[PDB]
């Protein structure tokens, strides 16, 4: 209930909310039914439009009017965006040439650059060179200042999950916005784009910009806007605002449009009738630049126009239906469309199985458009997991398509033609962003990058520092033309151990045997070198990995790979090869298929044994350092030593060795040489980071031998494929993986074919970034290479698509 019979009299558009039941004059008022009784009178004027006309150019002020035209306006900062223009010769901001602004040029009273965000719906990424004639304003913005080819969302790629971690640096899994409608079990809510729900606090987490800004000190804009405001009312009271007297003026603004993914849905993205949308919200941005042109603010204000999702072409047509593959339909509740969650109907209920309705769900048609997941075998690069509002049952469904639980839910609601939401590595999804001010570069291409990103970015614009977030700080230094934050690299906290040679043969009893008593000094005190480290400026190219945790660890070195020990997951944690393009991919001999040999460097304590695997009915064992890939057959021998072994499920050792046999060779051949770092992942929670010991779940039977989720490798070459790997000058180019260690391969509909129909298909889907790898392992890697930090912090983020 609202005392609403106050006044917005001098108040329209204020800043600080004013709290129930006085009345309110904000952007939330409508979404409140809280406005006083003469907010449209006062705060929404319309009279005469939104242009001056030569005739008003000069006009007594009338206060009915929505922009003026008279002379006292540029000092009551109400002006019509094209005053200027129409009644002083002044030419729009688009017609004058670009020119560099190298340092801020602000009026008086400026403390810093304002910074506004200009956010549009659905813009996809390829709008800007499809629309480029239609977009003047904004292809000056791209072409002057710096932009990127594509800006990757985060999944799901809908609208409240991508602006909530455009506004916090969070992965939507920590912000909590996990899609734009969400079921809480603990609230026993739900969130929806309609209704008064989605207005309470307790969805929202992190820390958002404006909050950001607001306990430092900067004060923010409004960032929400009611959709009942049009766009030229929007404009103007960012234009007013920043008119404010420097005690009360924000430095951060938000400007956001509905479209164009309002018609992108109803005409698909690239429907005739987008030219229209397109054309509009250009003049929008005209509108924005002229009004800062004559309040003295082009070469002052940083301007951020950012996407938050693509757009791709969908149809009813192109529906599946939960009701052809299940039975039980209406024992579930489907969070439906481009993606699915599916949970019980009832949770009275001990008998719903989420294990037959994946099965239901797998591999059932040959033409299947989704494929299920618990959510913990998602890809790990989709971040998209450790939240309780996220259902256990996953169905990341192929661009195109739509899944349903039943027919008559898409005709008891064809309407549409685009949506959005899938996998944020999908083309059609990918969305834009320009920079332009005297902080951003000018002129300037930057490599496609991740809106988690921004957050960071947007501090640094400010002045501020950034809460705790998903960015890597310093990965967009290269965006800016000055930089207030100089990144460093972690301390390494635990240093290794260097161990010789120090237990005899008979002191191990692993139940382990190999043919290897098969017996010269030229090559005697050559093994010799190698054991201690002659080889490693081959193999380790780019410094030890530094671990960032407490532990007890080995250096092993070794002819041909060096790795990282840990005598508490008695694995390695890193190993590391390099393969030249020349190398030769070689067999395990026959006499050597079931060799594993006792390390003398590491005590029968901390070492694996074969016993447990032999009981371990379903539990086998892999090699990190691929034996296929030995230099010679003497060092051959050191890839089967108990300590290069881990744990692999039957299942999975299809899918390593096809890697290890086949890939990496390829790669090698294709990239002038790789280095490659394998190694386990321990993430039995599903958190994204590395599990300390008391978390693991599952065990090689009857040993301490922990068994991995996942296993990872980093693979790394020169950027210019003329040099080999092992001597490159310049720049690196990576791509990485994250395996789930399954015991099955029922995510591969083709599995039961030759792995060289379905393997790579895996591990593409499975592609990562170095950053996701060293959240899930404590390492940091890349820590000695004659690159700036910069410059490899934008490696470690980067992610290899695979997209055309
Ligand atoms: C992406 O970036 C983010 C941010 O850096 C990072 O997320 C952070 O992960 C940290 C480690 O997991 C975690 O640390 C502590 O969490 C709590 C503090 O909780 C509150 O306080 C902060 C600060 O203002 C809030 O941000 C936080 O918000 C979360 O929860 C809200 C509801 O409370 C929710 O609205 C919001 O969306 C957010 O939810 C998310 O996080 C929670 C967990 O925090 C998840 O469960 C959700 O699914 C969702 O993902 C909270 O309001 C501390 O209390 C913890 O302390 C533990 O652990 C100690 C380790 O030093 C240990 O020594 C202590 O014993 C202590 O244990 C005690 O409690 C145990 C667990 O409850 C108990 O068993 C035990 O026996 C004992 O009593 C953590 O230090 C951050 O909160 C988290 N922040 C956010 C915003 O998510 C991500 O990890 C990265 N992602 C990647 C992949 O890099
Ligand atoms: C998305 N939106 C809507 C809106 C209302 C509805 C209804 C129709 O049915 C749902 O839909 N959209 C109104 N104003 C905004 C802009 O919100 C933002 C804009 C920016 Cl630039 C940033 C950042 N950084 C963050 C936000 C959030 C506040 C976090 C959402
Ligand atoms: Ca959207
Ligand atoms: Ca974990
Ligand atoms: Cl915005
Ligand atoms: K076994
Ligand atoms: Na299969």
């Amino acid at each position: 209930w609202t005392a609403t019979s106050g006044s917005c009299k001098g108040r329209c558009f204020e800043l600080q909310e004013v709290g129930p039941p006085d009345c309110r004059c904000d952007n939330l008022c409508k979404s409140y039914s809280s406005c006083c009784h003469d907010f449209d009178e006062l705060c929404l004027k319309t009279a005469r439009g939104w242009e001056c006309t030569k005739d008003r150019c000069g006009e007594v002020r009338n206060e009915e009017n929505a922009c003026h035209c008279s002379e006292d306006c540029l000092s009551r900062g109400d002006c019509c965006t094209n005053y200027q223009v129409v009644c002083k010769g002044e030419s729009h901001w688009v017609d004058d040439d670009c020119e560099e602004i190298k340092v801020p040029e602000c009026p008086a009273g400026f403390v810093r650059p304002p910074l506004i965000i200009f956010s549009v719906d659905g813009f996809r990424a390829s709008y800007m060179k499809k629309g480029s004639k239609v977009m003047p304003n904004i292809e000056k913005l791209r072409s002057c200042g710096t932009h990127a080819p594509y800006m990757r969302p985060v999944y799901p790629t809908k609208t409240f999950p991508n602006l909530y971690t455009l506004a916090t640096g969070l992965y939507p899994e920590s912000h909590g916005i996990v899609g734009n409608s969400m079921y809480d079990p603990v609230f026993d809510a739900s969130f929806h784009l309609r209704g008064r729900e989605k207005f309470n606090h307790r969805w929202w987490g992190g820390q958002p910009l404006w909050i950001t800004a607001t306990k430092q000190g900067v004060r923010a804009g409004t960032f929400f806007w009611s959709v009942s405001i049009p766009h030229e009312r929007r404009i103007l009271t960012i234009l007013q605002w920043l008119s404010l007297p420097d005690n009360e003026r924000p430095s951060v603004y938000a400007f956001y449009s509905e479209q164009p993914d309002f018609s992108g849905h109803k005409y698909g993205p690239f429907g005739p009738e987008m030219t229209n949308p397109l054309r509009e919200i250009d003049k929008t941005v005209g509108q924005l630049m002229d009004g800062l042109k004559q309040l003295r603010l082009h070469r002052c204000v940083n301007v951020i126009f950012v996407g938050d999702h693509g757009m791709e072409d969908v149809t009813c047509d192109r529906t599946e239906f939960l009701s052809n593959y299940l039975t039980n339909v209406d024992d579930i509740t489907l969070v439906p469309g481009t993606l699915g969650r599916i949970r019980a109907k009832s949770i009275n209920n001990s008998k719903y199985d989420p294990k037959t309705i994946i099965a239901a769900l797998t591999c059932k048609k040959p033409d299947q458009h989704f494929k299920p997941y618990m959510k913990q075998h998602l890809p790990k690069r989709l971040h998209y997991a450790n939240n309780r509002r996220i259902e256990d049952i996953h169905l990341l469904v192929d661009r195109r398509w739509h899944v349903a639980r039943k027919p008559l839910d898409v005709y008891k609601k064809c309407f549409f033609q685009g949506d959005h939401g899938f996998d944020n590595k999908v083309n059609s999804m990918q969305t834009v962003f320009v920079g332009y001010g005297p902080t951003f570069k000018y002129r300037t291409k930057v490599p496609p990058f991740e809106n988690i990103e921004l957050y960071n970015v947007m501090c640094d614009l400010l002045g501020l520092k950034p809460a705790p977030n998903n960015g890597t700080h310093g990965s967009l230094n290269h965006l800016l033309r000055t930089n207030t934050f100089r990144p460093t690299m972690p301390d390494e906290v635990s240093r290794p151990n260097y161990p010789g040679i120090m237990y005899l043969q008979s002191e191990f009893d692993l139940g382990c045997t190999c043919d290897d008593k098969v017996e010269n000094k030229l090559e005697e005190l050559n093994k010799r070198l190698h054991t201690k480290g002659s080889t490693k400026e081959r193999h380790l190219l780019y410094g030890r990995p530094a671990v960032l945790y407490r532990t007890s660890y080995d250096i092993l070195y070794h002819t041909d790979f060096e790795s990282g020990y840990s005598e508490i997951f008695l694995m390695p944690l890193w190993t590391s090869y390099t393969i030249s393009k020349q190398a030769e991919v070689s067999s395990i001999p026959e006499h050597l298929t079931n060799c594993v040999r006792p390390d003398v460097r590491v005590s029968p304590g901390f070492s694996q044994n074969c016993l447990a695997y032999k009981n371990d009915k379903q539990m086998s064992y892999g090699f990190l350092f691929p034996p296929y890939l030995s230099s010679s057959p003497e060092a051959k021998y050191d890839a089967f030593l108990v300590t290069n072994m881990v744990p692999m499920y039957p299942a999975f050792k299809r899918v390593w060795a096809y890697f290890q046999r086949v890939l990496v060779k390829k790669y090698a051949s294709e990239r002038n040489g790789v280095n490659v770092i394998s190694g386990p992942i321990f993430d039995y929670n599903y958190d994204g980071l590395r599990d300390t010991e008391d978390e693991i779940k599952q065990y090689v039977e009857g040993s301490s031998i922990p068994v991995p989720t996942h296993y990872y490798s980093i693979i790394t070459s020169c950027l210019d494929f003329t040099q080999p790997a092992d001597k490159c000058d310049g720049p690196l180019s990576v791509s990485s993986f994250i395996l789930p260690h399954r015991p099955d391969n029922d995510e591969s509909c083709n599995s039961s074919e030759d792995e060289s129909k379905w393997v790579e298909e895996l591990m593409k889907m499975h592609t990562a970034r170095v950053r996701d790898i060293e959240h899930l392992t404590g390492l940091d890697f890349y820590r000695k290479t004659s690159r700036s930090y910069s410059e490899i912090l934008t490696l470690k983020t980067y992610l290899h698509t695979y997209e055309s």
